[PDB]
């Protein structure tokens, strides 16, 4: 009774805090299932330390929240009460004072330290993963005879370059489709901010994040179906080619869907707004708060990740169980074959979707870690739950999966490598453009001086208000400058500082990654 | 008589324009010699197209030299004759007019196009090289039984972590030694510019380049001897470990020696000079011409490469021949063994030094290609000569080398990969900081406008001259500014433009390299 023990001591909510019998699940399910579960466990282990360091940096930021001079000035009625921000489509900073209280934690030097540590942690991730992979290759004898692969039945049924190009054109067309949907989310925020105003922006951002997550979830299944149909339409000569093409297309689409809103908030929202005179029109691109949209990006990421965890895990629990229930309703002693056939077959893909979910989670954790250090914590929790729920679906709900030989996770590993190659740069960008820490450091080290400071060490504006001078979130020329409402020394200084920081961080982190890869061998000494 | 034919149709100055019998030299010398010669031939083939495109861009620059507005203004007595440059340690731009005539060609948009093409060419280099390597692996059956390697006799004579650390400390100490020698070259220019002044800077730069090349050549043999002694002092368990350690140490030292002056001119010389008030002291770091030190870097690179080619090839011809002559003088029908024993043995290293020379040439061609597009041309010539001279030294001068199995060039290939990873960035930097094209483009696209321009579309200064206002090569505040002799909008704008260009070029070129590597498979379809 291998399955009885495998369900009692594993694949059960009660046994969630027990080690995985990797050898036993290899003997039962197969090599691919075992290596997937081992990879998930190692990912959880690394995210544990990631979360510990993130919580440490978050506590550092929370402790320094009391000494946040800018946030306290925002919340100070003497100065913050006199802030007159220009309209987006004349809200004072007071309504955003509490936001600043939770925003100074988002952009603090502890967050930069954690971003550097996250680069280091991503570096340590892949090397130890491949060391463990070689260890498992030796232990389980994964390296065996790789005989010539049999052609797919649909490929041989009808026995092609133009078709591949048409498939690529359709994939890019659907990429433009989801991009247009995200633009609709931009239109939604513009349309719903006015009614919310009659701070409203916080609820608007939360609702927009919820709507975007729901749209992503809805479109995920639609693209799964259409991509399966398209990949069947094209002809891969082997099943491995089918798997690789489907992996590439699904990864591209899920990357775009999940990270389109995140990239818009990090690198597009509020970047190109100009000045109230001659504002940029498309129409009337979204603006952002003085402290940047790092708060909005953090809210969006937290909402997406938590909703994904909760709702997706509940769905993974129920949908196989719902299908089993509906099969049992179709219609008491029953044999093993009858008991197992009335369960959903896994399919030739299998763990592809769970791998895709974990890769999306890795992208959320690494690509956008400069926003809030608390992403790994919840991610760790997710992984914990994931191990059990997946195991449950592989033991009780679905049938038994045919064993497969898999010395590695497959095309997901190079994808992750590329992800890291992007993620470093992305984090740098988030610290530079998205996070307003660079302007604060620039002020603190170059403008408190007496030469720059004082310390020793249509026209709807008139219709919508009776204010004389409004403060905009830009470094452009204030009134009294010879060329007012235009770029100045401050704006180009800040942009140069951001670009120099990006270059320095990219080069230093890449050098550290190269040093770690060279010093740490890909094969363990014990192995 | 294999050697007779191999000397008649190959390894001879007359047969310099004939294809290499790769199969015949594999049958005679071995796998490693054949793969080295094939790699050199393919490198020459790629440098042929590199040189063609470089000459095309150089001709474009020479044709546009007539329309170089800045250079013609420099050579115009009405404006160029009124240029009053501040002293380095008050030379007018007229003495440098001809230099500007040959400098506008150095920094032209054709050079930027050629730098992009050089990134693309470096990308195409390695992929086709490894395709050819796999083809040769299949053809020559290079993949054979790699039995356990025998321990070195000196390693087993005396049967260690502290010793390795001491060796690394000594290597870094000698790196500091050559750095100090380059600093002495900096002191030499400061000391010899005054006597040359009594344009002098051109002759000073040429003499400094000659002296630096001679010093590099002198120190090369010294480091070869000391590195051999140190590597014998340390204990590698196998000959391959000895080869890898020697390769790393020799490559690091030769990289530092050859490229220290180049990096100083590109990224150190004239970068930190400040303003005549409170100048930077160490003492009195070197300054540069208004058009940047790209002319000096081009002169240094051309001198180093041409002198290396000519003198090093003559030495490779003569030194084995000189040793043969001195052996024959020691003391007529003689047998084969007597005829061949009176020749210098190749040694266990063999083609290591020729590989090192070619890697240094590749670094000169790629790392510094943003200076002058004519480097590949001469480099091609070098390679041509190299093939013959090396072959001669392997056939007539030295003895026959023991055949060795080498499916690849070895540790030089990853080194080259890293070189390319640096070279992209380096070229970007040379275009940004070293090349003054970015300030010219910034002016042409942002300062000709009426708001910025006028077009519609101790104190030794008084002792050394009676001038009132001198023009310095910096964007700092001119007199009349509220904070004069200080950074302004222009300087930070230019620095931001340089950093943004570097970031854009790095990302675009890296994306192109990734696309080329992914699209072009590492194995040929015919293979
Ligand atoms: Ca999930
Ligand atoms: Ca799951
Ligand atoms: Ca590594
Ligand atoms: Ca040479
Ligand atoms: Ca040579
Ligand atoms: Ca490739």
């Amino acid at each position: 009774s291998e399955r009885y023990l495998l369900y009692r001591e594993w694949a059960h909510p009660r046994s969630i805090y027990k080690k995985q019998p990797l050898d036993l699940i290899r003997k039962y399910y197969g090599e691919k299932i075992g290596i997937y579960f081992a990879w998930l466990g190692y990912y959880t282990q690394m995210l544990l330390l990631a979360a510990v360091v993130g919580v440490a940096c978050f506590l550092y930021g929370y402790l320094d929240q009391d000494n946040c001079t800018w946030s306290k000035e925002v919340c100070d009625p003497d100065i913050g009460g006199q802030i007159l921000m220009c309209p987006q489509c004349f809200w004072r900073l007071n309504i955003t004072c509490e936001s600043s209280k939770k925003l100074c934690i988002f952009d603090s030097f502890g967050t930069l330290i954690f971003a550097v540590f996250m680069g280091v942690w991503v570096t340590l991730f892949l090397e130890f993963w491949k060391r463990r992979q070689a260890e498992l290759e030796y232990e389980w004898d994964t390296v065996e005879l790789q005989q010539e692969e049999q052609a797919r039945p649909e490929y041989e049924a009808q026995c092609k370059c133009i078709r591949v190009t048409l498939c690529a054109s359709a994939v890019f067309f659907w990429i433009l489709l989801i991009i247009a949907s995200v633009i609709g989310i931009i239109v939604y925020r513009l349309s719903v901010f006015i009614v919310f105003s009659t701070t409203p922006q916080m609820a608007t951002s939360i609702t927009a994040s919820i709507i975007s997550a729901i749209i992503i979830m809805i479109l995920n299944t639609i693209y799964e179906k259409v991509a399966i149909m398209i990949t069947n339409f094209e002809l891969p000569r082997t099943q491995t080619d089918y798997e690789n093409s489907l992996t590439m297309k699904m990864f591209l689409f899920q990357f775009v869907n999940y990270y389109s809103s995140c990239f818009y908030i990090a690198f597009f929202k509020g970047k190109f707004v100009g000045y109230p005179g001659d504002p940029v029109y498309l129409y009337r691109s979204e603006e952002c708060d003085p402290g940047g949209c790092l708060l909005e990006l953090t809210t969006q990421l937290t909402i997406i990740m938590g909703g994904k965890a909760i709702w997706n895990n509940i769905a993974e629990v129920l949908l196989p169980w719902v299908m089993n229930l509906i099969g049992r309703y179709k219609r008491k002693i029953t044999p093993r074959w009858e008991q197992d056939y009335h369960l959903q077959p896994m399919g030739k893909l299998g763990l592809f979707y769970e791998y895709l979910e974990m890769i999306i989670q890795f992208g959320f954790v690494t690509l956008f870690v400069a926003s809030f250090p608390l992403a790994p914590l919840l991610a760790l929790v997710n992984n914990i739950l994931e191990i059990r729920v997946d195991a449950w679906k592989l033991t009780t709900q679905f049938r038994r999966m045919v064993p497969e030989k898999a010395q590695d996770i497959g095309a997901w590993q190079p994808i992750m490598q590329g992800i890291a190659i992007l993620a470093v740069v992305t984090n740098a960008m988030i610290i530079a453009f998205t996070s307003d820490m660079i302007p604060r450091l620039v002020y603190y080290w170059s403008f408190s001086i007496p030469p720059y400071g004082d310390h020793t060490y249509e026209n709807p504006y008139i219709g919508l208000g009776n204010y004389t001078l409004c403060r905009y979130r830009d470094f452009r020329n204030p009134p009294g400058h010879p060329q007012e409402y235009k770029h100045n020394i401050y704006y180009w200084h800040v942009i140069a500082a951001k670009l120099a920081f990006i270059i320095v961080m990219e080069h230093i982190i890449y050098s550290v990654k190269f040093f770690i890869s060279y010093a740490i061998p890909d094969v363990s000494k014990i192995t």
